[PDB]
């Protein structure tokens, strides 16, 4: 599903993003935008080191969720990887919970420092309601 910009803010904030470990909702709406265009069922092969990135937040099959194929992979968010390609983001909404635990929080994400960071991101939820 491709969700359209103010629908997803709402959603986010329902499932308690607004603020999480810091982080305003603001700044996960930069973060989807960027990764997958707010596009659930979104993935990226990294030819690279082999691992995919899947879902709405493209997180990475080396440390977040289980595919089986992907060499010297930990699944630290105990989810398969298929779990991140549904309509319903409550999985891949715990899955961004458990990424930004670790100490790097939102800067996990490279997209994040390149297209957010030190950025004014209220454009992503500006007339959102939320």
């Amino acid at each position: 599903k491709v969700f359209e910009r103010c629908e997803l803010a709402r959603t986010l904030k329902r499932l308690g993003m607004d603020g999480y470990r810091g982080i305003s909702l603001a700044n996960w709406m930069c973060l989807a935008k960027w990764e997958s265009g707010y596009n659930t069922r979104a993935t990226n092969y990294n030819a690279g080191d082999r691992s995919t990135d899947y879902g709405i937040f493209q997180i990475n099959s080396r440390y977040w969720c289980n595919d089986g194929k992907t060499p010297g992979a930990v699944n630290a968010a105990h989810l398969s990887c298929s779990a991140l390609l549904q309509d319903n983001i409550a999985d891949a909404v715990a899955a961004a919970k458990r990424v930004v635990r670790d100490p790097q929080g939102i800067r996990a994400w490279v997209a994040w420092r390149n297209r957010c960071q030190n950025r004014d991101v209220r454009q992503y939820v500006q007339g959102c309601g939320v």
